[PDB]
């Protein structure tokens, strides 16, 4: 009997960039037509997260961040047909209308319900469910996973198996299942192939194991910080190159390691200059980029048309090119019947209570997935 | 007899950027093993070869240009198997050994044997077999086809129907199976989509070409000369737009006019600035844009890699990404067996004396296609 009621509880506020979180009381709403509010029970620390603290991935702020989670449903808003109260959701930051133009498309996943391209930090509505010290407080994504408490819109909640381990399940909501899918569904990867993947975070090591699992002979896992190039090996990279070691550029390294250029690459970091060294690291004729890493807010790469010309394909995707609702479920069966491991991405477990210190982790190069117990 | 020896014939020879063709004679040396003395029958005038003489696209002065042809096999090299004395051939710029990593890719048609990457204006063996007033004088893309004879390497000949006109058959040699091609083959142009073509001479109309035949159900044509607009409409515009006409963007009067980006989109001009118009007006999701046009050698564009994280997809292609010596006959059958037209791209015939009027016309705007008759 919270049905109904505000409820107040403890969430991570983001007042400042470039500021720890501020721990403390919010109020969150109850839900209104199709909207949905969950306990939530695990979420993980992604980049995407930092890059808010950072100001490179703009929105409004003050804000709650959090995207990858997962928890329990405490009520459902009128009208709500696809969850129930006690139902094991995962929420999802690219939401899946299933009315809109790209959500009937058979590639398309951006949906253009989304809360990605012009952020306004809202329900779909254009309001908030949050209040801290009686200011609105922005939602992040239609997700803002940082919180005892959240509520979403219905188009982004998806049911998961009763039984599924949230405190691991937690990372199909964006880092793994963004790197597994740009990998097997957005470049499509094929047997015997030759990839590189720049970048070797929770999200990279995603795209590692969705390159192995299509067969990949070789996968050259890239970083500047060689601590991350042991657990590449161990998910499926063969061999590891830091571009620190290297006179030349590490376009011509890979290119002379894959005899001419490599089948696929990933940019897995968020930078503009390893975005066109991805790029032009694939072969000219008929090799595949894909940009996963987000760059910095509104700054324009430079590039050379001609590297497209002779026959590369360049193309990015939000969430692994997933469709979210339909997607999410199927992955937890998947992982349910030992289909792929998430273990090997969390390196840190912590209480939601020491969120600062999981970041700090992320930012010393030590974790890949700090998972937050609420 | 002329096999074996040095013929003495007119060629159209430029010996510096930004002056007209200098029509002399020069002397053609007897093919070497593995090489095709050719008797030039029809040559278009292609965008490419303007370019070459604006400086635009780099290629070693002085030259022989000419690119587009078809003409009849006047002699061959010792080794040579796969033409004769006789045959109706055309020069492929883009060769196909067979045997490079390219060649053997089941997608790939940017054959190493290449002269376009790293231009040096000779024969595979690095020599010449052009020389006029006592200079050598280069060969353009391993073609050379503004010369009353050619000498090529056999992997850039493709023996074609004995039947064939070369006078129209000439067009499969660049701007019809490259543009044709961009939508069938690179693009993958769906029944039922939206595309919208940036350029309306010979490749562009026959990039709409291709997409009518794909089953496109609106083809937008995009060029600033209004006259370029009634035979796009014949060939299967659907609508044409002029950016001039137009106070806003044409990418956000594309976006609006296709209900929020086309399917498919074509740069068929050769500019920094188009590349990026095109790419954002394909859908942000699922949008498909190809660069055909050829942009000014050494020079940079500048974009928003969120035009690709979002989902588009951005790629080049040379020659309509044909596999030019297994593809070239097979169109040439086809153009035969009356499943395409090439009258709708030719709008002069004119002597190869005329061949610095047929620039002229193509320069004025006036022209599609002029083709020199030797
Ligand atoms: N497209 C999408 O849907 C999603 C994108 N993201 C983005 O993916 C990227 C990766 O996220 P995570 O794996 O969580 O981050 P992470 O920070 O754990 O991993 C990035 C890795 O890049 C390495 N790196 C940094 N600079 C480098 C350089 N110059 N050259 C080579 N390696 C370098 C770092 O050492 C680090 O190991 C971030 O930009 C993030 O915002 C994350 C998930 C969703
Ligand atoms: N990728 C490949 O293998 C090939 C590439 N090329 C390139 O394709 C391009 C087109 O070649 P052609 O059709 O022979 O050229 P063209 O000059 O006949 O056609 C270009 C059209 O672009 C239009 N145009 C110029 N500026 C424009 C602007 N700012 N906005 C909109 N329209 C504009 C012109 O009015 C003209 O109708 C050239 O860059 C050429 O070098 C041609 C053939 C093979
Ligand atoms: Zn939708
Ligand atoms: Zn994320
Ligand atoms: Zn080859
Ligand atoms: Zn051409």
């Amino acid at each position: 009997s919270t049905a109904g009621k505000v409820i107040k509880c403890k969430a991570a506020v983001l007042w400042e960039e470039k500021k720890p979180f501020s721990i403390e009381e919010v109020e969150v709403a109850p839900p209104k037509a199709h909207e949905v509010r969950i306990k939530m029970v695990a979420t993980g620390i992604c980049r995407s997260d930092d890059q808010v603290v950072s100001g490179t991935l703009v929105t409004p702020l003050p804000v709650i961040a959090g995207h990858e989670a997962a928890g329990i449903v405490e009520s459902i808003g009128e009208g709500v047909t696809t969850v129930r109260p006690g139902d094991k959701v995962i929420p999802l930051f690219t939401p899946q209308c299933g009315k809109c133009r790209v959500c009937k498309h058979p590639e398309g996943n951006f949906c253009l319900k989304n809360d990605l391209s012009m952020p306004r930090g809202t329900m779909q509505d254009g309001t908030s469910r949050f209040t801290c010290r009686g200011k609105p407080i922005h939602h992040f994504l239609g997700t803002s996973t940082f919180s005892q408490y959240t509520v979403v819109d219905e188009i982004s909640v998806a049911k998961i198996d009763a039984a599924s381990p949230l405190e691991k399940v937690c990372l199909i909501g964006c880092g793994f299942s963004t790197g597994y899918g740009s990998a097997v569904k957005v470049a499509k990867v094929t047997q015997g192939s030759t990839c590189a993947v720049f970048g070797l975070g929770g999200v990279g090591l995603s795209v590692i194991m969705g390159c192995k699992a299509a067969g990949a002979a070789r996968i050259i896992g890239v970083d500047i910080n060689k601590d991350k190039f042991a657990k590449a090996k161990e998910v499926g990279a063969t061999e590891c190159v830091n571009p620190q070691d290297y006179k030349k550029p590490i376009q011509e390294v890979l290119t002379e390691m894959s005899n001419g250029g490599v089948d696929f690459s990933f940019e897995v970091i968020g930078r503009l200059d390893t975005m066109v060294t991805a790029l032009s690291c694939c072969q000219e004729a008929y090799g595949v980029s894909v940009i996963v890493g987000v760059p910095p807010d509104s700054q324009n790469l430079s590039m050379n048309p001609m590297l497209l010309l002779s026959g590369r394909t360049w193309k990015g995707a939000i969430f692994g090119g997933f469709k979210s609702k339909d997607s999410v479920p199927k992955l937890v069966a998947d992982f349910m019947a030992k289909k792929f491991a998430l273990d090997p991405l969390i390196t840190h477990v912590l209480p939601f209570e020491k969120i600062n210190e999981g970041f700090d982790l992320l930012r010393s190069g030590e974790s890949i997935r700090t998972i937050l117990t609420f």
